[PDB]
């Protein structure tokens, strides 16, 4: 019997403890997902979408163990933890209500009388790893529309917050879902690489989710493409925010603050890049310094300011390192700054180039860049000089230049005169390039995790050349 | 100046000889596909069409060289030569067809007066590795719905029939697409590694898409995960048919012989295994011997037989081995037999087990053996014995115990009382497990070519938490 633990980030004291699984032990959770499976297939439409209804209600039934879980484990607002468990019931009532729209197509054939169709089939059992920052969303969207489309599912929980991801199977486990259909993997972060390595491997296994960085998605890939196993990769993102000549100034500073630093800044698509054209960027810069200067970092345990706790105080380093290194190659801190403890404030860096570190690398904290751009062509360039590619937004005035860049940006998702942060159950969200591919939520969720069949039946004789 | 040969199988002098292009040529060709990208992704639907439709028509005019090449290079009949032009021409103006169809979705927002788009958008360059089996179906298969997306193609040549594919880029070279647009990349069989890894590699390539073997394929998605690539996978199969106690023997005996001969058994979905039910086998197993022995093997460039050569004499002695193996271990031979020349027998072994080689290796070749079944859940069992699951075909009078006994069948394709060898240009094609995964053909084909992005417009100020 082995465990590890998950340290309180405000008071430095055990937040939780969970089984340290070993590859056997995750193999073992594989076979039985890998039985259940079956039985939950055949299940019909109406019959799977009240056992995700009733998924849903146990989820808002354990609220007051999600909100001490969050805010022990990562040092989040009762607020970000109640807005996760609002919206992560919402996504499994989305999940619910697509079981009836979980089909096929009926294709004609140049085959005299053949009846030829195209069927959208559960898979087997689905790997899903969730990350930590939104832990209830996206451990719930790890799951929701796998086990909708018919599947039986592993989520492996995230170590940071071990007890927020395992309530979310305690809450499933309240559903009625057959035996084995709803996993747990917990397991110490050393072993990571040999127990996510099991459950690519594991032949039950025929989808992989995952959320992360680049660096854990390119090994997961590469361990992937072993066995031959689809993935859908939602890694980093430096998502980049324009600022046009004709953009409403006051609006693009609201977004843009907004963007920067909801929970932090530890979202993928948080904004870390704004790209300001010459015309208005020494207005914009004011009002978004004011901006940024209002917004108060305090005690997520008191409730009272926008901004609460980073996860911990690597976050703090990595952020500060960031600072030193910008402003040592010219840049000018205009909001908040360097600090001393995980309540970090709202900070603003000015001046940001191509030499510094903060330019490309994605922080995961309340820090964010302004870059300056010639003109339109310029701030087009700036956007699309990453290697990420996940959120993007464009502020401008005319809507139909905000189409005309939205189209030249490299990017899974961007959103005219909104802020990079947004999110809807029912919208396909993923990345491009080192963000990764595939897309959750909507129809292209469900291609993930179905299995499209060529099923044929023929009516007639047939007419062979030999 | 370095060139590489393909010997004629029936002659024993060079077929032909192509470029043995280095990694830095591949690069450069993938550098000219790049810039000719931009241009091509904003023709609109007709004028891309239009040149689609050229290309089918240029195609169809090369048909001279296109049955000279084949019948030299891989030993084909001009039958299957014309075959393959006719479904080749045929894929290009379906790949025309569905340029007007390739759009988007409007999705219904919770956020007011946002409009929300799911656009599918050109990626820019997608290689195409095409194999030698149906080179002109699969050259054009490798190309035709990417450049209908609006990209710009390499069509990574086969070293078994390089001038067979480099008729299909000259045919397209007709049909006025911009400079840059479709380029093709030859190499010799020992830098395959280094070509395509090149490709693979180089930043403007987007997607990819592969056809050939299950090894080949794994290193293809391995080097793939390096750079966060996407893949289209087919990797072949070992196609079972499943003959129940109440089929059509005669036309199960008929579908059985196309399947497993048509190409001399040089196709991805040839009919490798027969599962009889031991109610039926003895009279299946005769109709089906009687049927194999009535299809002779003759010279292709006589054009009188339904069976022609093989492709070279490797295959000549992996099929002697099987059938060493076989009739060894107790299997019976009840049609054709051990060949000394790439003019092989149709050939049928009665009696496989799971110890013999015949069993589960993938043979390639004209020869086919039949597996006895106690019942209909021991020859699912048996089907389904295999690492591969790209076609699969049962025969029943009750279709609705074939729609059953279909849905437990794992594989990405099932034909119920119809040959394992089918394609349709307008039906997703593609396969599970050890066959890979992806599909060409029809929406699928679409979604493979095309970058899903969620593009929005707001059309109300936006009301933020912080």
């Amino acid at each position: 019997t082995v465990n590890f633990e998950r340290i309180n980030p405000m008071t430095n004291q055990t937040a939780s403890t969970a089984k340290a699984m070993t590859a056997a032990e995750a193999r073992a959770v594989a076979d039985r997902a890998a039985a259940g499976f079956a039985g939950w297939s055949v299940l019909g439409p109406n019959a799977r979408r009240a056992v995700l209804m009733k998924a849903a209600a146990a989820l808002e039934a354990r609220k007051d163990d999600f909100v001490q879980a969050m805010m022990a484990e990562i040092g989040a607002t009762a607020g970000w933890a109640m807005f996760n468990l609002m919206l992560a019931a919402s996504m499994i009532r989305e999940a619910a209500a697509l079981t009836t729209q979980i089909g096929g197509e009926v294709i004609p054939s140049d085959k005299p009388g053949c009846l030829a169709l195209a069927l959208r089939e559960p898979v087997g059992v689905v790997l899903g790893i969730a990350p930590w920052n939104a832990p209830i969303i996206l451990g719930v969207r790890a799951i929701a529309v796998p086990l909708a489309c018919g599947n039986a599912v592993i989520l492996k929980a995230s170590e940071i917050c071990p007890r927020t991801h395992g309530l979310i199977i305690e809450s499933f486990a309240e559903a009625g879902f057959p035996e084995g259909v709803v996993n747990v993997v917990t397991n110490a972060p050393q072993d990571a690489g040999e127990v996510v390595g099991a459950l690519i491997d594991h032949p039950a296994v025929k989808r992989i989710n995952f959320t992360g960085s680049t660096g854990v998605g390119r090994i997961i890939a590469k361990r992937a493409a072993e066995h031959l196993k689809p993935c859908l990769l939602e890694l980093g993102g430096k998502a980049p925010l324009v600022v046009l000549d004709d953009a409403d100034l006051d609006e693009a500073a609201k977004a843009a603050a907004f963007g920067a630093f909801m929970n932090q800044g530890q979202i993928c698509m948080s904004t870390e890049r704004i790209i300001v054209v010459e015309a208005i960027a020494a207005e914009f810069t004011r009002r978004f310094a004011a901006k940024a200067q209002s917004m108060a970092t305090g005690d997520p345990r008191e409730g009272k300011t926008p901004l609460g706790a980073v996860v911990d105080r690597k976050t703090v380093d990595h952020v500060n390192t960031l600072i030193d290194d910008a402003t040592a190659k010219g840049a000018r801190i205009i909001a908040g700054g360097k600090g001393d403890s995980v309540l970090m404030s709202a900070t603003v860096v000015d001046g940001v180039t191509a030499a510094m570190k903060l330019y490309r690398d994605e922080s995961f904290g309340p820090i964010v860049g302004i870059i300056r751009a010639k003109d339109e062509a310029d701030a087009v360039r700036l956007a699309n000089d990453s290697e990420y590619g996940l959120a993007a937004a464009v502020f401008t005035r005319d809507t139909a230049r905000g189409l005309r860049v939205a189209r030249q940006i490299r990017s899974g998702i961007c959103h005219i005169n909104g802020p990079t942060v947004h999110d809807e159950a029912q919208m396909p969200f993923g990345g491009v390039g080192a963000s990764g591919y595939g897309r959750f939520g909507g129809k292209a969720g469900i291609d993930q995790f179905t299995e499209l069949r060529w099923i044929t039946m023929e009516t007639q004789p047939g007419h062979f050349p030999i």
